């Protein structure tokens, strides 16, 4: 039974660190990592340091096939401080650490010798202002694919691999629950892309982002677990986002364990649970690279698409 | 308005094939056409030799990055007499003429310098037999996705690309309208392994053989064209392919122009049109090169995609 994928668990995925370096502090990490979040220097060493090795050599790799359609057209040479573009896909789903195995990644390529320009952007900026979502009748459906503007995102996308100088993105708020008026994340001809969302995975009738990734991630967990962090999480953000009077959520703060857990549950059970089992994870499959956590948050096993 | 595709008209195409020699007879190329295919010699120079630079200058480059997670993984080193195999998926609608172009391909890889071991694959044989769609009350779907083994499918050329000695396919026969009982087709580690089908682009819940190609082909048509050379061939086998009394249309030999007309309309009405429309035409967008053709059959537009 031949299989695209190779299987690892987190003692023969360390062995392939070989002699890469450890660019990161304990207190950088620190404030890389969200709430809830478990990872520490120990993890980033065994695992986040042979992946940022495996992508510095496809980053070669990748190059020399954009090489190869440039020579093919007789086109100029693109010049060393402008080739193109890496991109990376980071999904799964909401609560199970992809934003900051993202933040992480970030930072270990931007340490990486040439010092490379690495970017990163949340999906978050691409969804529908609620004004546009209530108008569609979305307001219950923020992070199924509906729910984002993924013309723009795609064209976003499209812009800064086709060598752009530069390429804008909305942003969003997380403590007012909607698009900020204005805002804009400004991306510069980086060397590396990083796009970090529930579904940049998704494929479909149209050339999407997922097709122009070069290197794609999966957080994955058991669903189960995912819920206990993301309730878990819930409770403890009463005391930290919630607290703030400005903040959309404010009401929750005041809520009781017992009310918060029922109140958490019930936006799992009706929107974050189904659109992990019907939009997020049926994209696992075409990822370069699954990374799974066990119920301590812990990654102890690898999925890595040799094919 | 950045964008993933670079578009040609046969000029710009041509301007292309550089010193690429034409190792194609007149003779040879007419033994690889379709019945109404126009398909000359000056079309394989203009437009079929490019491709087959840009093919080359793609197997290289597609083989450094299969080097580079190799490397990553402390493998051994890969036989030269044994790299990782080079996918090509050739896709379009019935009667569009794409297995000529996947037929013709082969010709011109197969004498590529170092003589590549080029093996051909039509998706035919992996439709599921008669007996068994009549089951699945799919003996009038012949060629929607549902009607092919697709699990058999993608084991086939994950086992091919994966580097197996042999892999077997199912071999189909027109003749008979149903698979062979006992026949096979079998592949061994060739350098480049072409998959024809209608939806080999096709993308899905789970990891497929789009996933696998190296580089993709679909060959395009106006939709009322390819009508028109649909009911146009099914006239013209009346003579050939439906004289023959073994054949299971040859009751369809006997028509009068009129009432084959009719007959070849309702099935490209019923079936044909349909599944181009929801399954082929949508998976378009992700094809590495599109070929269109003019009501003529000729090759007068190419679109590329860069990204
Ligand atoms: C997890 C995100 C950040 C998805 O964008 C969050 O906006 C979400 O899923 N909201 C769902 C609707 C709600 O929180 O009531
Ligand atoms: C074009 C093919 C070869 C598709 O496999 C042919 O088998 C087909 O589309 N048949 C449809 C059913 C029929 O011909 O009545």
């Amino acid at each position: 039974e031949p299989s695209p994928y190779v299987e690892f668990d987190r003692r023969q995925w360390r062995a392939l660190r070989m002699s890469t370096p450890l660019a990161l502090t304990e207190e950088e990490l620190v404030g890389l990592r969200g709430l809830g979040e478990q990872i520490d220097l120990l993890e980033v060493e065994e695992v986040y340091l042979p992946l940022a090795r495996l992508i510095h050599l496809q980053v070669a790799a990748r190059q020399r096939l954009f090489a190869a359609t440039a020579e093919f057209l007789g086109e100029p040479q693109q010049n060393p401080d402008r080739p193109v573009p890496f991109i990376i896909g980071v999904a799964g789903s909401v609560a199970v650490g992809k934003s900051t195995t993202a933040r992480v990644l970030q930072a270990l390529l931007a340490r990486w010798d040439h010092h490379p320009r690495v970017d990163l952007v949340t999906t978050d900026g691409f969804l529908y202002p609620n004004a546009e979502l209530q108008r569609r009748n979305l307001m219950h459906r923020k992070g199924f694919p509906e729910s984002y503007n993924r013309r723009a995102l795609m064209r976003f996308v499209t812009s800064v691999k086709s060598g752009s100088d530069y390429a804008c993105a909305p942003v969003y708020s997380h403590l007012h629950y909607d698009i900020i008026p204005g805002a804009e994340q400004v991306v510069r001809h980086p060397d590396i892309l990083i796009l970090e969302g529930l579904n940049v995975l998704q494929t479909g009738p149209t050339l999407m982002v997922s097709d122009l990734f070069d290197f794609s991630l999966y957080v994955d967990a058991r669903i189960e677990d995912i819920e206990q962090w993301y309730v878990s999480r819930f409770l403890a953000m009463r005391t930290t986002a919630f607290a703030d009077p400005e903040s959309h959520f404010h009401h929750y703060a005041a809520f009781s364990d017992s009310q918060a857990v029922v109140a958490a549950r019930e936006i799992w059970r009706t929107i974050n649970r189904p659109n992990l089992v019907e939009n997020i994870l049926p994209t696992r499959p075409r990822a370069t690279l699954v990374l799974r956590k066990d119920a301590d948050h812990s990654i102890n096993r690898l999925r890595l698409r040799k094919l």
